[PDB]
């Protein structure tokens, strides 16, 4: 399948839906012919279950149940930073490898 | 428990042809993983559309290996030189984790039409 930009953006995620308050996560997503397809979260939190993304037409909002996330390493400035990677729950093997190499091309991984 | 091993792709020149004899210049890119125990290919990038085989001599220089290709996706890379048309090549067999990664590397890195 021919390949789409990665694109990443803030977004609010939760241990419930009514938890997703404020920014606590990146969203790696595809822009696709309606809408913006998420395929996965990062963020520095371990218990989220659940992402929130309002649609850009503003008619509403979509929650998406997280898988358990994946613990990895990052190297930053301030040393090594632990974040967790949540594919989005029932992603398939094709995406979650696309996740993974638009990661290690946006983070520094080890 | 679940922590990630994961690896960045790395690119390397390499030969490829339509047949094992025609593999002679360095005519793609091939994308791998650095494994403790050698490099894994896992698809090859190249301007020429009807390649079926990618050369490797063996890290020792004993023999050769040879590895055969998918048919190729065509896509379209903007670049300085305006737009060029690139053929991705993935090993014969390669599972959809694997795909997903090239596809998932170049997507992140190049300007797409």
């Amino acid at each position: 399948l021919s390949p789409v930009a990665l694109r990443q953006m803030s977004c609010a995620a939760g241990t419930t839906q009514t938890a997703c308050t404020d920014d606590n996560a990146l969203a790696y997503y595809n822009t696709t012919k309606g809408g913006r397809f998420v395929l996965a979260l990062l963020s520095d939190l371990q218990d989220l279950k659940w992402a929130r993304f309002p649609k850009s037409d503003g008619t509403g909002t979509i929650y998406t149940e997280l898988e358990p996330p994946c613990r990895f390493v990052t190297d930053t400035p301030k040393g090594p930073k632990v974040k967790y990677l949540y594919f989005i729950k029932g992603l398939n093997n094709l995406n979650r490898g696309m996740v993974l190499g638009s990661l290690a091309a946006t983070v520094r991984l080890q």
